[PDB]
């Protein structure tokens, strides 16, 4: 399972082309790729290097909320966002109006409150635009055969009033034999950097919505736009490509949950991880 | 090339699971594929069976257009679209306000006028919303590198204005050594009949696009989420995997053209198509 990871990177090592991007860094690109990460029994959370566990959580418990508040991640010791919401970031972007730590419409408001009118990271938008999230929870308990389970980030109206645009930009829910199944589209795949974490997000929104549906874990299908490796992760990548990978951790839900806002983090507990040490990627930025 | 179509089409035969779906009849049923198709010096125009090429190059020249009346495109022969916008449809779904022929905001509309406000097939809507095609077409010209070159025509807030919410929610283009790629992800592939209609659809735009911007065409890449094979449509196929495949044909663009909007069906030209007989696969409605 972690192989077809692996197998992505030794692909894009041997036959991607160098191309360069909205940074200074280069990358090895590769334009479409698909991978299926079991979630039967077991959890996607690589073991060939260290994940940041607590980021996966808390991000999406970020998401759920439907916060754009960066610095209210931060407080919970993830800063994964902060350089998208520094004071001189927003006004390079124009946006000198935003108080630091408001990133604007983005997943949280987009999986909660889609087509709704944007003001600040500190108003309360409940009752507008469309709650994708809970109407695909709906869908699946009452319509389980609907193919139409899609929450969808991307909104080019929103769109240039996002600090960054959403690289998980559409994902679908699928069920048969009880399992459910989730498929996410990734516009821009960091390799080495990103792609684990998402990885690791998205199955967990799915034991999640298993676990209020009433269903079991199936398959995360992670389909990629633009797979690149940058320059500086060759060598990094280079030695994760000769560790042997070790048997997924488990996740085990610790209590009944009823509604997806009601998962609180001390809800969730990782078993059996046993990762290889943790090896430097710089962000680029 | 043709031999990714056929294979996938045996894998759902063999490995598929049965599953119900919004009709009476049943299906094969795949979460989760992806194919490549090169369009190289080539057309993806199936052989081993014979495709309504006039209906995909009426269509998408419909879709360029903006137009959401399904009546005008049944003026050039093309009915593909006459069920969905059909009286005793309409008021079916509770649309008792619609002239005959008015499929919504569907796909030509997303395209054109993202987010704008939807009031009739009869209105003209230029200047109004996001023309998500320009700006794709401006964005290849200008920043061949980024990877956020995307047309999505899922639009949370005007499902359920639509007749068929879109199939082909999102396509992205991509941009390497002057050759256009385009990957479609599509949330519900009718395996028999409506899929190798999308990706003769799919391959046409990208050879627009391409045509436009002076690249030459690369690779289609055709994502999917519920793959299906209907019941009624199991033994069709078994006799088309029989079939040898055939060379594919050509396209030839006949003058050069500056905008998207000023090509015509007279511009196109397909040569070398010499497909197996049609089979006959009724459309479950
Ligand atoms: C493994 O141990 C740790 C320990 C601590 C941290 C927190 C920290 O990073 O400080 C991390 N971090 C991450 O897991 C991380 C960082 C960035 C993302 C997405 C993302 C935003 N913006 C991007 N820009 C580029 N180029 N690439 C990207 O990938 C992204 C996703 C995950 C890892
Ligand atoms: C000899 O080949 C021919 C000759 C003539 C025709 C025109 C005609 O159909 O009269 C066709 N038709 C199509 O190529 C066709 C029909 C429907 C679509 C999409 C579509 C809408 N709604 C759906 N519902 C279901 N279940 N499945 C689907 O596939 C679709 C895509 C293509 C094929
Ligand atoms: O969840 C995320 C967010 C970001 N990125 C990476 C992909 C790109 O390397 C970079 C975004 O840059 P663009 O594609 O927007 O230019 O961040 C990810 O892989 N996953
Ligand atoms: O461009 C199109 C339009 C429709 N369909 C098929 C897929 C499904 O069989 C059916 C749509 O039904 P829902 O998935 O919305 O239930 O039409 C396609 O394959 N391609």
């Amino acid at each position: 399972s972690e192989l077809q990871y692996l197998g992505q990177i030794q692909h894009i090592l041997r036959c991607g082309v160098r191309k360069d991007d909205r940074t200074g860094t280069g990358t090895l690109s590769v334009f479409g790729m698909q991978a299926r990460y079991s979630l039967r029994d077991e959890f996607p959370l690589l073991t060939t290097k260290r994940v940041f566990w607590k980021g996966v959580l808390e991000e999406l418990l970020w998401f759920i909320k439907g916060s754009t508040n960066a610095k209210e991640l931060s407080s919970k010791g993830v800063k994964i966002w902060d350089a998208n919401g520094s004071r001189d970031f927003l006004d390079s972007l124009g946006f000198s109006t935003r108080e630091e730590g408001d990133l604007g419409p983005v997943y949280g408001f987009q999986w909660r409150h889609f087509g709704a009118e944007y003001r600040d990271m500190e108003s309360d938008y409940s009752g507008q635009g469309v709650d994708q999230l809970q109407r695909v929870i709906d869908t699946i308990k009452t319509n389980p055969d609907d193919r139409r389970i899609i929450m969808c980030a991307w909104n080019p109206r929103d769109l240039p009033l996002m600090a960054l645009p959403p690289c998980h930009a559409l994902c679908q829910f699928y069920v048969v034999n009880s399992e459910l199944s989730c498929q996410l589209y990734q516009r821009s795949g960091d390799m080495g950097l990103g792609v684990p974490f998402n990885i690791a997000s998205y199955a967990l929104l799915t034991y999640m919505i298993a676990h209020i549906t009433g269903l079991k874990p199936g398959d995360f299908i992670h389909t990629l736009g633009d797979a690149h490796i940058y320059l500086n992760h060759i060598e990094p990548l280079k030695i994760q490509l000769q560790r042997e990978p070790r048997p997924f951790p488990k996740l085990r839900i610790l209590r009944k949950v009823e509604k997806i806002d009601d998962f609180k983090a001390e809800d969730f507990q990782i078993e059996g991880y046993n990762p290889h040490p943790t090896i430097k990627m710089e962000m680029a930025v």
